[PDB]
DNA sequence: CGGCATACG
DNA sequence: CGTA
DNA sequence: GCCG
């Protein structure tokens, strides 16, 4: 009765199983930050399981036949069932190492080869970082000038503010673009790390060279704290009462014959997407991407008009944005 | 055992 | 390498 | 770490 691929299962964004779900995502992220991405796919698929339960997990029993339940995550699930915690996951968590990836991966460009180099190297703070500017990229500056207030959750209502702005850019950069909130706020959050928009144009090809035009316009405005095509991954300043906050904001251009793809991909969750591209590439033949599914042995890519469209040539029941929090 | 999503900046 |  |  459950599905082996997350796509094929509504997981609503809250459910009934928490605790247990992420002490699992605990041990995926230890198990990326050692660079062992099979072991975190396992903890990350074991985890989503349990938060497309109907009910509580009370008993081992209970996961007896679920997928990606092994030995190691039942006997996870098993300590914390019969202690209220799991010894493993614990030392994990108090762990220098597992603590110190955390911290430097969570900064704006850094991840895990980048800390992992600085673990070797002794490295454990930000002010250790900031202590030798000589090994950071722009990037990493601006992502370390801007740590404290990108770890502060965005809010729905900051959200709304943010659009505005970003469509009256949009507007002038090319009179009828649109733009279309996507990511975790689409999936039905009312907090998040960043703002990701999705924009494009109803006349097929209006929207070549958009990107640019919207970036120096809202540069123009002021509002861009940093920034480096069709993606952009920006720092935003964002009002706040009498004074701003920093936040970061993904832009995405599409063309219109791809925006279903497109909202698809950036709409998430990331285990959702993996997951669906997955069940596409290995049980229905299908290759896809935020841009079109191509059929490799037709040499054809499906035309869509809607998310809709693309979960029925999929063979899979429709779920909307937020039974998709895999 | 092989496989584990698939792009762009 | 970073980003999604 | 788990699946097929
Ligand atoms: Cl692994
Ligand atoms: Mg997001
Ligand atoms: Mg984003
Ligand atoms: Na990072
Ligand atoms: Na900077």
């Amino acid at each position: 009765w459950m599905p082996a691929y997350a796509c094929q299962r509504p997981t609503p964004l809250t459910h009934h199983n928490t605790g247990l779900s992420e002490a699992l995502e605990i041990l995926a992220e230890a198990a990326g930050f050692e660079g062992s991405e099979g072991r975190l796919l396992t903890f990350c698929r074991a985890a989503s399981v349990l938060k497309a339960l109907p009910s509580p997990v009370t008993t081992l029993s209970q996961l007896q036949g679920l997928p990606h339940f092994g030995e190691h995550s039942s006997r996870v699930v098993q300590e914390l069932l019969e202690h209220g915690v799991c010894e493993e996951v614990e030392r994990v968590r108090r762990s220098e190492r597992y603590q110190t990836m955390k911290l430097f991966t969570q900064i704006f460009g850094v991840g895990v080869k980048t800390a992992d180099r600085w673990y070797r190297e002794g490295l454990r703070t930000l002010d250790d970082l900031r202590e030798q500017p000589q090994k950071l990229t722009q990037q990493q500056k601006a992502g370390l000038q801007h740590h404290q207030d990108l770890s502060t959750p965005v809010l729905r209502s900051d959200v709304d503010a943010l659009q505005q702005v970003v469509e009256e850019a949009v507007g002038q950069a090319l009179p009828g673009a649109t733009v279309t909130l996507t990511g975790g706020f689409r999936r039905g959050k009312l907090q998040g790390h960043d703002v990701d928009f999705l924009i494009t144009h109803p006349k097929e090809g209006q929207e070549a060279g958009l990107l640019p035009r919207v970036m120096c316009r809202l540069q123009d405005q002021g509002l861009i704290l940093y920034h480096q095509f069709e993606r952009s991954f920006c720092i935003f300043r964002l009002p706040q009462p009498g004074s701003w906050k920093a936040v970061r904001v993904d832009l995405v251009v599409a063309p219109v014959s791809q925006f279903p793809f497109a909202l698809l991909g950036w709409t998430g969750s990331k285990l959702f997407q993996r997951e669906l591209r997955r069940f596409s590439r290995k049980e229905k033949g299908l290759w896809l991407n935020s841009h079109g599914l191509f059929d490799p042995e037709q040499k054809t890519f499906f035309q869509a008009a809607s998310e809709e469209d693309i979960f029925r040539h999929l063979g899979l029941e429709y779920l909307p944005p937020e039974q998709r929090n895999a």
